């Protein structure tokens, strides 16, 4: 037997957890790894330490058949440790199933770790509130068993099908919101079914890591020392969440920049409606596609620390660098935040949201309200705020 650890994600959150797993297994330079990522590519100083390290292209929603060529290199009996994105598991998994069929005697799936894409999974669960969950589970267990025998992808409820891997394999689930599964009454049959097999995405894993392993982790994910230091201070920290443009009545990027400069001031200036107070050090986390908009805000905002595009909120979480407060333009990252860390979330107009009432109906917003991660006073439509 040779164990092969296989990491697959096209999004970014799973990738970041999967790399944390790799960091913990980091001493082991022997076991073969296949890295099937869309975003992250790994430093040569790290990869060249590992003598059985392979990389596979993720085209569409799945690994390419390059993965067949990679596994052809290992003619031993093989046991695969799969790590997968929860929402896209079936699609990510299928090429591995195909390959197993070609070598049915010689290759097996030792285990699965499954990780939340993001808010997608929850938005999706929310669409199933009216179903018979207890019966849907038994159905999927059966359909999954057919699927592994045949290769035929046929599930009556694809969404719930994501959570029934334990009928086939040793499995472990990593959730953004363990509270959702606990408080959603309709899901109690699923909660009960998954007991023992899930845990909350760990922001503390990083502090547990030995100094050596942490440095290992920051290298993997792109976190420079220079930018790591920006968070060294013991001063409490507020982060403004930037955006690009929205359905203002104009194409002029500099309009949207100025407006956000206004929104920022509502947080930072004592005259602001949303004044957070003088305790916080102010950071800017601009959209990666921000460009000249981000240039503009950094130019006109005083006393503000910029955070580079490469440093997502997800990385901050995974390194225990969540700040004491977050506020600004509405995005689904807020789903991931603890309730104590959310000042105000501001919705800009697009085609679904034209007003606060619409904002209150955005799928991820509604669940956050039910879980009480925010109150309606924290939802603000951008139009309602004056000019300073």
């Amino acid at each position: 037997s040779k164990t092969i650890t296989i990491y697959l994600d096209h999004a970014s959150l799973p990738t970041l957890n999967q790399l944390m797993h790799f960091t913990k297994e980091s001493e082991d330079k022997e076991t073969a790894r296949i890295f099937g990522f869309s975003r992250f590519k790994l430093p040569e100083k790290i990869t060249e330490q590992y003598n059985n390290i392979h990389f596979v292209e993720i085209k569409n929603n799945r690994p390419t058949e390059d993965i067949f060529t990679i596994l052809d290199q290992y003619p031993e009996k093989l046991e695969l440790d799969l790590h997968l994105n929860i929402a896209h598991s079936i699609q990510l998994f299928h090429p591995i199933l195909q390959y197993r069929f070609k070598h049915p005697d010689r290759i097996s799936i030792k285990s699965l770790n499954l990780y939340d894409d993001g808010t997608a999974e929850y938005v999706d669960l929310e669409k199933e509130e009216n179903k018979d969950i207890k019966s849907a589970i038994k159905k999927a267990e059966k359909q999954l068993s057919d699927y592994l025998l045949t290769g035929k992808i046929n599930f009556d409820n694809p969404t719930l099908a994501r959570y029934v891997w334990q009928s086939q394999y040793p499995v472990k689930y990593h959730f953004l919101s363990t509270e959702y599964f606990e408080k959603a009454e309709f899901l109690q049959p699923l909660k009960t079914y998954l007991a023992g097999k899930y845990q909350k995405m760990d922001w503390s894993a990083y502090e547990k890591l030995s100094p050596e392993q942490q440095t290992f982790y920051l290298k993997l994910v792109g976190f420079s020392d220079e930018t790591k230091q920006l968070f060294h201070t013991e001063q409490t920290k507020f982060i403004f969440t930037g955006t690009t443009t929205w359905e203002g009545n104009t194409d002029i990027r500099e309009y949207y920049a100025k407006q956000q400069l206004n929104l920022l001031k509502h947080f930072t200036h004592s005259e602001g409606d949303l004044f957070i107070g003088d305790q916080y050090k102010i950071y800017f986390k601009g959209h990666p596609r921000g460009g000249d908009i981000n240039d503009y805000i950094l130019k006109h905002a005083k006393d503000i620390t910029n955070i580079p595009a490469n440093i997502s909120f997800e990385i901050l979480m995974m390194t225990g660098l969540l700040p004491d407060k977050v506020g600004g333009v509405a995005s689904s990252l807020y789903f991931s935040l603890p309730k104590e860390k959310i000042s105000h979330i501001i919705f800009t107009s697009n085609k679904k949201i034209k007003n606060k009432e619409d904002a209150l109906n955005d799928p991820y917003v509604r669940v956050m309200l039910r879980l009480g991660m925010i109150d309606k006073s924290q939802i603000i439509f951008w139009d309602s705020l004056k000019q300073l």
